[PDB]
């Protein structure tokens, strides 16, 4: 997962679907 979309742990509901292989490490709590 890019670490400028990591550290925005929020956007991750949004980001996940951006980057989807890529961000596979989205936050469970916001999920």
């Amino acid at each position: 997962c890019p670490a400028l979309c990591s550290h925005s742990c929020r956007s991750l509901k949004l980001c996940n679907r951006l980057l989807p292989t890529a961000c596979p490490d989205v936050c469970d709590d916001d999920w």
